[PDB]
């Protein structure tokens, strides 16, 4: 177990203040709905939480872009068939455990609602609350994805403007290996609801 | 004394916004002129003329409109004042109303403009008339890159102008509208322009 | 520990400016990327390559460049950090120098770049390298609508890269430069854009 | 820290069993190798390979399997540890899951193996990984001469191996699984073999 | 940032006792001359402070040999045009930051005045106050170069016998890399005046 990596993926400060979850949507919903408490314990992989970084990728290549919601959890995506509504923050891990020979850096940003989708150049991704992380960090980089909004809750009809989470490839991936091989790093993505996630109204699945 | 409650500014958006950004404190110290916030009454105008009508937002200010390019949202009240240039021998009255952020559009007669929370100011008043522009809304905060319906300020000719004129000109009375952000104007989220 | 005294920010402009305007406090909390503040070293580069050179001002920031459209002047220090992407088997050193706001232009050899107040950082260092960008000047404050000479940050290849590469690519080491305003960055005078 | 409650061992069988028989105390002091508890990863393996899958019982131990010939039943947890032989330059991750004693059979993708109470261990970890094998059940005690469904330990390739190899061999990483009875393993009833 | 190098380049004891600098030359000079105090702060590169070690070098190859004086500083070499005289010690750094695969050792000696110049075999370089340092040491090895003399000061006419600083290649440079490449280490040399450096008499440049 060599420690020539960068395990310096400790909790960094992201310039964002805490956000209310289910406390505001309680007096406008119609009933008391809580979800299973063992769901909040373990990090599980997103339904779209696998990607890879090849050395044939140029800086600016969006590794993943995903909106906050129940589509980031296999347990929440199954429960979101019975409800019409959700509020709360979620917590995401980032498993970039590349080989001891690679080199490179990705930057995970926190894009607000109502930002125009699409290009999102690499010069304008550091303008958001971001986390700049290497591709060798052993421990899974935890980071919060918050529910910034201007309504009381979101319907489970994906057309709502929700906060995104963009992962640009800030610098190109290179390998320093003595011969013939350039390792491809396979990144995974785990998530779990924060303490204030909750669904709103019971409807037939 | 207009019959309206105070409306919460950043106290309602704060639990949901991710940032709440302050404005330069030297901006609240100046009155700037609103676009399309100018008019003039000639003694040919019959009572009922809508002299102006303009909506609440960051587009009422040269500085706020420029700053709204970095931020995602905004909440807050504004503070408008009205100047009129008329001497001591004029006679005529103007009603300024605060139209809620719905009640879409139509012909408003004088019998109807006095049914809003309003201020009925004469035309020979010396000091600029101050009044608030309140942020009534149904959402937590507004979005800067989306013009949605907000409270409007409306001006009506209530009592027609009665003055003299030598032979020229018709002696119009000019009116201008200035504004500045109230104490609890805030933006929301730093984004790239 | 670079050998330079602290330089006064708004404490020198204040008696002469008419306003001293503050910036959003959420702006000092983020590092944004400077234009042209990126480079890469290939093992083909011989020591002496100027990797970048960029001047102090409000044009080092997407937000500051946008805000400088309302204001007349600016004073203050900046705070830059340097990120490098290299593993534990690389070898090579880079010197970052602080060039005074004169000393115009020419070829700078390595024997000369170490004669400035500088930081000599290796290439396998993990944490981003922090350093200040000081506002040395001869006037009380600078003007936003006039680019005059300010202190520059210069990057030089001091010791050449010594690494491996399988057959492709040449394993360049990438470098990026981020910045944010220091504690005493200020604008001066509210003007219309 | 796996998200499971502790499960009662002999405290649940005791009111109904006729005897509760202890095991040699020198048996809990040793880790013995489970049959079929061995595997190897080659860089040709794509993520999703079930490296092993084995059930809880007295058949995980050379001594327990021999002692179960005298006794009628058994209850208790086990204690397994996992050894992996890989150096400091490897890269790849393995998830070990605790499958409940139903949920019969099928193809388990990686998106599904992380939904169990699990441990996600890297491949360059030095010390043997310890974890429990809990006795979840619906009956008071199990019968030694009847193989019924118990909790299973499952191993999956989560992130594929990324290493080097000179020309031979393919540098597989070997993995072995050892086990020993926990504190509350018990048999039930002395019968003739 | 791997730490399989030898950062063991901490301050070693060299068998030499402290030496007077400008305190003896003060009552025989003619005036009060002090040099700028910011010069004493930063280490800058010598006018002859670059060399390289190739694996095609045999033990005994003199990497550099330089005498103590104002020729070890770009700031002092410029000031030494106005003065006729100098006394004091100086401090030298040694930037040998080779790759994690090399191997070898150099030995920096402190040769006194009046030693016959030239050959200086490798068997007779450990006979002096020496520092034996590896070629992987990260932190720049600091070491003093003192003003041992038998006069009160030295003229800035280089014919004076001053104390030298020899760098032999004690062991040959090798590389342990898996294939085809032998890295060449590029050594640098920085220096700065000690607390007792001073010039003597003002003359036209």
């Amino acid at each position: 177990s060599g420690q020539d990596l960068v395990p310096a993926a400790v909790e960094q400060a992201v310039p964002i203040q805490p956000v209310a979850g289910a406390a505001l949507a309680a007096p406008a919903a119609g009933q008391i709905n809580q979800i299973d408490p063992w769901i909040f314990q373990n990090f599980v992989q997103c339904p779209l939480g696998e990607f890879s970084i090849s050395p044939r990728n140029t800086p600016g290549e969006i590794l993943f872009d995903l909106a906050l919601g129940p589509g980031l959890n296999p347990y929440l995506a199954h429960l979101s068939a019975m409800y019409t509504g959700w509020v709360g923050n979620m917590e995401v891990q980032l498993v970039l455990a590349g080989n001891a020979f690679t080199a490179g850096k990705v930057v995970v940003a926190l894009v607000p609602p109502y930002f125009p989708k699409g290009s999102l150049t690499t010069a304008q991704i550091t303008c958001f609350p971001h986390v700049m992380c290497d591709v060798r960090t052993l421990e899974p980089i935890q980071l919060p994805l918050l529910d910034v909004r201007r309504v009381l809750w979101h319907a489970t009809q994906d057309q709502e403007e929700s906060m995104r989470l963009v992962c640009m490839l800030y610098t190109p991936l290179r390998t320093n290996s003595p011969g013939d091989e350039s390792f491809v790093v396979s990144g995974r993505l785990l998530s779990k609801p924060a303490a204030d996630f909750n669904f709103v109204y019971l409807t037939p699945p």
